[PDB]
């Protein structure tokens, strides 16, 4: 079943429809990798031009490479129907308009997962949206509902597509959709769930038939946040640069600092800071090169944000801190606390950076792209020129789906590729089998400082976790003195974008605690 997605899964395509009596057909083919959700396809339409738009045969033209997190991989009906496969049917109302009656068989044919539709269409009007080519060749994010059938053996599946019209209007398309499978072999009828969709829609400059390329990703959610950013900004000169900053909470006390990571800002401690303000201070700087702050023409390696960061905390004068830290925030925390331990009053950290001594601790799936991202020549080309790192390895960090926008919170600091330059030296930064000896040495000597302090910690931790694994995150937790430890959940690396709740309140709570 599930077995049968752990790679990359060649496609093809094949509709036979009839709308208002003009007949016509479309071949597809590229690859699926439910890994990441992802489809790669171009359709052509084999009988001439297409008499309906193309975005209105989307949702027509294999659900089965959703993307469904561990923690939901039994509510996958569409992967347990496979080989064998599954009947696909839908009703699609286009809103004071016709509509689509379609009927597919999405099975495996050798290696491939072939989709072969029939469609018909009628009581189009000739001058509407559809038949008059009104829309927009783009495509929108949608909600796709699911819930079981258990008297079909299948499912139910209900949502509604929004169609750019030209106009500025929005054509909705109601989607009635009903999936049983093939074979009799028992499948799995999930709880109530849904599927976060995104899609791209292209051309390929060297077709000269009517076409379509499409990019999409689908991502199964809700079974088990606010994106607002409201934070007054706040800037200090630190070497010569504009450094950005949130400050919030009552003005005297132990303030709390807040330390992001790659590719983040403060805008990662947006949910995080709210329950911490009402009795501390909450600091969250965005570091040199990113966010708000300035982006000189610096080479970014650790200890250029080691020097800026130094130079932070002294223009604000602070003199006793807790630290709430992740990633690369907890490196430049953690090496902080290390050379000003009678500082540091507590540590909240977070997926941080630590010594992996072999890349088979590194996450299996995204082993083969950090490996790339460590490369003068194809990592530079993934980074900066095609911001991997942003469209990404960032929503792949985050088991929930980020809206659009969230995406666009984190790509305003990046617009520009030449800004891009800190995006692409953190991970070749990182201390992965020994390289670079430089960093695997100073994150070693704070390791080993941490495992010698009676300072307050508080871990926070999530499954599967990327930087540190579940049985890593047990294993500190028992050895360090002083260490409380958080299960979270379900989680990457961006642990604050699954569960902002928990991890505000228990720090909220856990800074009563201590002596400040
Ligand atoms: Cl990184």
């Amino acid at each position: 079943g599930e077995e049968l997605f752990t790679g990359v899964v060649p496609i093809l395509v094949e509709l036979d429809g009839d709308v208002n009596g003009h007949k016509f057909s479309v071949s597809g083919e590229g690859e699926g990798d439910a890994t990441y959700g992802k489809l790669t396809l171009k359709f052509i339409c084999t009988t001439g031009k297409l008499p309906v738009p193309w975005p209105t045969l989307v949702t027509t033209l294999v659900q089965c490479f959703s993307r469904y997190p561990d923690h939901m991989k039994q509510h996958d009906f569409f992967k347990s129907a496979m080989p064998e496969g599954y009947v696909q049917e839908r009703t699609i109302f286009f809103k004071d308009d016709g509509n689509y009656k379609t009927r597919a068989e999405v099975k495996f044919e050798g290696d491939t997962l072939v989709n072969r539709i029939e469609l018909k269409g009628i009581d189009f009007k000739e001058d509407g949206n559809i038949l008059g080519h009104k829309l927009e060749y783009n495509y929108n994010s949608h909600n796709v509902y699911i819930m079981a059938d258990k008297q079909k053996n299948g499912i139910k599946v209900n949502f509604k597509i929004r169609h750019n019209i030209e106009d500025g209007s929005v054509q909705l398309a109601d989607h009635y959709q009903q999936n049983t499978p093939i074979g009799d072999g028992p499948v799995l009828l999930p709880d109530n769930h849904y599927l976060s969709t995104q899609s791209k829609l292209s051309k390929d400059p060297n077709e000269k038939r009517d076409h379509m390329v499409l990019l999409e990703f689908v991502r199964a959610a809700g079974i088990t946040i606010g994106t607002g950013f409201p934070f007054d900004p706040h800037y200090v000169e630190v070497l010569g640069e504009r450094m950005h900053y949130v400050d919030v909470g009552p003005r005297d006390g132990t303030p709390v600092l807040f330390l992001h990571g790659n590719p983040t800002s403060s805008y990662v401690w947006r949910n995080i800071i709210p329950h911490v303000a009402p009795t501390h201070r909450c600091i969250a700087p965005d570091l040199i090169g990113m966010g708000k702050s300035d982006k000189p023409d610096l080479g970014y390696f650790f200890d250029d944000h080691v020097r800026f960061m130094d130079a932070f905390i002294e223009a604000l004068g602070l003199e006793e801190v807790v630290l709430v830290i992740h990633d690369w925030g907890s490196a430049l925390g953690f090496h902080w606390a290390k050379r000003n331990p009678e500082r540091v009053k507590g540590i909240a950290f977070m997926e941080f950076i630590r010594p992996i001594p072999t890349w088979d601790e590194w996450p299996r799936f995204a082993r083969r792209t950090f490996q790339a991202f460590r490369t003068t020549d194809v990592g530079r080309k993934l980074i900066i020129d095609q911001n991997v790192f942003i469209e990404g390895t960032l929503p792949m960090g985050v088991v929930r789906p980020l809206t659009e926008v969230e995406m666009d919170h984190y790509r305003e600091p990046f617009l520009n590729p030449v800004d891009r330059e800190p995006l692409w030296r953190f991970p070749n930064e990182l201390p992965i089998a020994g390289e670079p000896a430089n960093i695997v040495a100073l994150v070693e000597e704070y390791m080993d400082w941490l495992h010698q302090s009676p300072v307050p910690k508080l871990l926070f931790w999530g499954t599967p976790g990327v930087l540190i694994p579940p049985a890593e995150a047990a294993r500190l937790a028992k050895s360090l003195p002083n260490c409380k430890a958080v299960d979270i959940g379900p989680g990457e690396n961006l642990l604050q974008e699954d569960n902002p709740d928990l991890i505000g309140s228990e720090i909220a709570r856990w800074l009563s605690t201590l002596e400040i």
